[PDB]
């Protein structure tokens, strides 16, 4: 479970 970057893109998209 990383999401270096998904936890806030995710957000954002």
């Amino acid at each position: 479970i990383l999401g270096k970057i998904w936890k806030p893109i995710k957000k954002l998209f």
